[PDB]
């Protein structure tokens, strides 16, 4: 066993079914560690009506609410000097024995209080949500509407009878555990969860050149409601002759991801022909998030959207994507010297620029803070 982690991006949650083995306890413990930059997000919740537990971040404080039917306990713990949404790990330990609740943060202090009136037992037969839920704001005792945005690890709920290793069950899988959204079982950078909006077709960023010619990967999440747009594009040095006078004569190693008429396509040329692939059958301009993953070794690889994956093999005997200079996200520059427009990229031929959100971009498995890039590079 190593530590079990996940990343939550605002629409991600775990759900554990409690119907077959519900909770009737007089003693409880909840432990986990969180890392975040958002002031508000549900960490976990478990009751549906009279009895409930809700642990959340509210205005940078850790907020715990526990009601056993006769009335609630509620408490917020926060440093005198600042907040807990500081992109640092924090451990939270929560214990409950009959009516007495205790919460310790970062093994620093312990706060102890009580639930009201007479009831002594926590009952929940519904769901155990981690990181979010379908409607967080309707959860009883919830002080937040937002789902978690950051990393959670080592989420564990135990009592005298049951121990639910909820992070573990998430990764490894269980008939009673269902997980939803764009979940990676890893924590890289919390800063990168913040989306970037391309508000007009003309807006775009220029990222760094791709690390190697022979292999590469690129992955990212996108959300969009427009039918056409150039999401990603890069090309090499031109291979046609100087006395070439027709755009069909253009020869250049290029890579592109584009949307046309609602459908998402990958386009790639390695020196010997252009291959073009409808990355998924359905239209993806419905405003929902999609995860995009592209893997390439030589002239073969894969392009995944969500969990549909598609293999591809490029023509030719060259195994090298000989990319040059810049890689463009969200559109193209107006006055770039030596910019080449392949004939197959209809998006670039018609100047369709992307409009939508991109989030959490990865090149060669290394996370990239595009926000730093956006602020630092012309906001367009």
């Amino acid at each position: 066993k190593e530590e079990y982690i996940a990343t939550f991006k605002g629409s991600e949650y775990f759900c554990y079914d409690l119907s077959q083995n519900p909770i009737q306890s007089s003693s409880d413990e909840i432990t986990l560690s969180f890392k975040t930059l958002q002031r508000n997000g549900l960490m976990l919740h478990t009751g549906k009506s009279a009895d409930y537990v809700n642990l959340a971040l509210k205005n940078g404080a850790v907020s715990l609410v526990i009601n056993l039917g006769s009335g609630a306990f509620e408490a917020l713990v926060e440093p005198v000097n600042g907040k807990f949404n500081d992109n640092a790990w924090h451990d939270v330990k929560v214990t409950r024995n009959l009516r007495q609740v205790t919460i310790s943060v970062d093994g620093i202090l312990t706060t102890t209080g009580y639930t009201q009136e007479d009831y002594t037992m926590l009952g929940s037969d519904d769901f155990f949500y981690v990181g979010g839920s379908p409607s967080t704001a309707d959860l009883p005792g919830s002080p937040v509407s937002n789902n978690f945005m950051g990393c959670l690890k080592e989420v564990v709920y135990k009592n005298n009878d049951v121990r639910l290793e909820l992070s573990r069950l998430a990764k490894q899988g269980d008939p009673k555990m269902k997980i939803h959204g764009v979940v990676a079982f890893k924590c890289e950078n919390v800063a990168t969860l913040d989306p970037i909006t391309f508000e007009t077709p003309e807006s775009f960023i220029s990222l760094p050149k791709w690390n190697a010619k022979k292999t590469g990967s690129i992955s990212f999440d996108f959300r969009t409601t427009e039918p056409n747009g150039l999401i990603l594009f890069s090309h090499g040095k031109p291979r046609h002759q100087k006395d070439a006078k027709h755009p069909q004569m253009i020869k250049v190693d290029f890579f592109a991801i584009e949307m046309l008429d609602g459908h998402l396509y990958l386009l790639l040329d390695m020196g010997s022909g252009t291959i073009k692939i409808k990355a998924l059958q359905k239209k993806v301009n419905d405003g929902e998030w999609y995860h995009v993953d592209f893997q390439r070794d030589g002239r073969s690889g894969t392009i995944s959207v969500n969990t549909l994956r598609t293999p591809y093999t490029a023509p030719g005997e060259s195994e090298i994507l000989d990319l040059d200079d810049e890689l463009y996200l969200g559109g193209l520059p107006e006055n770039k010297a030596g910019l080449v427009f392949p004939t197959e990229v209809w998006t670039a031929l018609l100047n369709y620029g992307y409009v939508g959100c991109i989030r959490d971009l990865f090149i060669d498995g290394q996370s990239k803070d595009i926000r730093q890039m956006a602020e630092v590079q012309s906001t367009a």
